């Protein structure tokens, strides 16, 4: 379900896994305040310090929340 | 809009800001594989190393994506 706003899954799919460009780029479509933008970069580094497998699990971790009867809720249908 | 699955905003609201308990707890309703669970903790630490204000911005950062005409999309209505 498109609750996983494509734009949102985009950056995560790359904070966690793709180059600094991959982030900065992932981000332009939002146009965050530089201060904010900057906070983002600060984050991207520590994330970069963890192993491919640690970081991969962080991706699987999100996918565990994102696809359980908790998240993909039933409003009306 | 309830696209921000409450459960999902829950943990983030606390990876980024609340105690180790706050995370571990935020997480139980999902029941992740221990290995996965563990990956999560690894994350929570580096996040804990950044300043309150850095981390706060990471919260504002998400809220910037999450509430733009990009994310809160128009399917049908």
């Amino acid at each position: 379900s498109s609750d996983i706003c494509p734009g949102f899954l985009q950056v995560l799919e790359a904070l966690l896994l793709g180059s600094e460009s991959n982030y900065e780029a992932a981000l332009k479509p939002f146009n965050p305040a530089s201060d904010l933008q900057n906070a983002g970069t600060q984050l991207k580094r520590l994330v970069d310090t963890l192993p491919q497998e640690t970081r991969i699990n962080i991706v699987k971790l999100t996918e565990k929340i994102l696809t359980s009867p908790l998240c993909e809720q039933d409003l009306r249908v």
